[PDB]
């Protein structure tokens, strides 16, 4: 029973009917909601702008603000929780994500399938022009005791100075209730800050996460 | 100047019936509160008083350094407008348009408010919202003169379901926003708003704080 | 108590803050769902593109496979339906309207107020590069029985070759119930095609519409 | 070749729970009209078999003029990917994912399908689903090789509230469609379907009818 230290994730599915495929690790403070990660292609070349990864490299290492998130006490009874995420970006273009995870002591895996399809091909996706995730505020309802709603407005800065906008939306699927202490603090926001560096095979990858229900 | 009292004429329909309230309050727009008493023109509303709350100011936020653009716009007096729609859970749908004129510091607004396809035994026509939850605005400028806010939304309900919705709206400003506003994006507002009502009159209170960052600087020890 | 036959049309409100007002008067076809109108700006030339107002350029003249539509109904009887629509636009713009009509014999009078907001001003509207709204089909659903939810996905084609798309969702909120023979067939689909000639100041808009529940019996 | 019959493996999860399906039918590409019989490999659904309909074969469906994309790509082999997601009035979510390969006149299908968020007392978990409507889709190409395909979905249920979704999905080919499928936008397709279902298979039936103009 932990809350974690390291983890693994083997990341892979298609853009535009093309597969991709990376493996990585990385580390976090579950008590401070930051995390690292470092992927490398198992395929070539990345051929997509790698920023669109950005949601799919773990809240496992987010505390809530009086003790565990429901995505740490998932973890360290062995439980766990299955998140199920579609994101629809404003050219039309549609993400849907599955990630799965195993424990092992401190130690994630994770195992996260990513399907993207109608990224138009003159479009900042597949032009390389996403520059940064901007900072996020996702929206987070229980509506019943196994099933968190999560949503949020996402947009990327862009090299052209417009922002590239979509509308992410998810399920948490829990195998066991939730804790009191976490069901009856709702709505609960989490702020996110993101940073990457990237090549054209390896990608470098960090969040902040913080949960508040007030900010007065 | 900067605003201390208002008063609001509100009316439209909701499900084809005409409504219609008049109202006076007060605000600080160094702290972002704002206080609002109303009475109905035309007898009892047919609707839960809650789905009211959004359209019951922000000449009263202030921005973290200084001046929203909301204040910017009546203080020099080039304004804003406020179009906004609401889509509600239940296919439900609240459309609204926001114009104000200035009197020294004192804001008049008048808001029309139309609704449509609330189900009769839904809990808007069956009166069982009871609070408006704490929300998080994010706000975007696509350009110089245009705001566009976006919220989920959510009410408590006496049957212990929350009964969500997606507001949207765009602020469009007569004169360009200031340089420096538009250069730290996203903004994000939270707010807290409280409602007594009975079948005619109303109180409202709003308290808004705008944050771009609920982190620390890390710069302590 | 009377089918349509002739209509007016008031149209206003505002794109981007700015107002604009265009008066004018057409014809149509009850047993068909064709239509004919002309309008003028009483305030000078549009600032934005005249395609963007097509679903705002009359249901009265849409008749049922068998009978009379709900709104040739409300019409016949004089008891009514309001529509409140609105559109989303793929570039974030969004449009609120508000029709409502008076009857005076065969000839309806409406007044509309149109409000948009958020279109990009380097956009295909503020541009005037629209060239031609899409045909589409519109779904109809009954949720009560004097509230019709209507939903399309509407597009136009533009002089860039991509189209511009929204989404349009309105209720029509009818004064008394809609008849049994009406509420029975759901889904109830509406087929439109239109065509809209203009200049900065002045349009000719066309309109035909079918209503459907199958295209295989 | 034009397909005649098809094989199905669904399989994927619902709130967290595994299921999977395999069956087979046939179909005739010429009228859009298919059929299938589906039997759990794992015991019986614990959810409304009505959720499962659209993910329940665009190789059937005949163009006004000729192929539609879909046979064409089946035609030469070089076939099509199918990318959905849907989204329902109560707060529920399904996504979806096709891949199909081929040998002479058949199909094989292999379908992935996660649903989430679906309410315990809600209208699919209860099975209070009794059918689901006839539906329009609409059909635009924006470029050679990806359809966009939306439709306002809707089932009925026993006490009479429609239960309704939003259906999005790419279609997306691995060769260009053909010039005299792209010249004709939008494109409607409208359909039908019939489902039975014991606790020990179902049967699944579908027409298909595509359209530009119905005057």
């Amino acid at each position: 029973a932990s809350l974690p230290k390291t983890h693994e994730l083997h990341i892979f599915g298609s853009f535009n009917g093309v597969k991709f495929d990376m493996v990585g690790e990385g580390t976090g403070n579950p008590n401070e909601g930051s995390e690292e990660l470092k992927l490398k292609s198992t395929n070539g070349p990345l051929k997509f702008s790698p920023y669109i990864l950005v949601p799919h490299l773990f809240y496992q290492y987010l505390p809530f603000p009086d003790g565990m998130s429901p995505f740490q006490a998932a973890m360290h009874d062995g439980s766990g929780y299955q998140v199920h995420r579609t994101i629809q970006y404003e050219d039309g273009a549609s993400v849907t994500a599955h990630y799965r995870y195993t424990y092992e002591g401190s130690h994630i895996k994770g195992e996260f399938q990513v399907i993207g399809t109608g990224f138009p091909p003159d479009g900042p996706v597949m032009t390389n022009k996403l520059t940064a995730m901007d900072w996020s505020v996702t929206k987070m309802l229980y509506p019943n005791d196994k099933t968190i709603l999560s949503t949020a407005d996402c947009s990327y800065t862009t090299t052209a100075g417009k922002r590239y906008q979509s509308k992410m939306r998810e399920n948490n699927t829990f195998a066991k209730p939730m804790a009191a202490d976490i069901l009856q603090k709702q709505p609960m926001f989490v702020f996110r800050k993101s940073e990457l560096q990237h090549s054209k095979t390896e990608l470098t990858f960090k969040e902040w996460q913080k949960a508040f229900t007030d900010v007065m």
